[PDB]
């Protein structure tokens, strides 16, 4: 099964995007 894997995996690539926009806010 690689299609519901894909769907797992591009919700965890949102996650580390979400990581990056908390860091970014608290520089500026």
């Amino acid at each position: 099964s690689d299609a519901a894997a894909r769907v797992t995996a591009i919700l965890s690539s949102l996650t580390v995007t979400q990581l990056l926009r908390r860091l970014h806010q608290w520089i500026s």
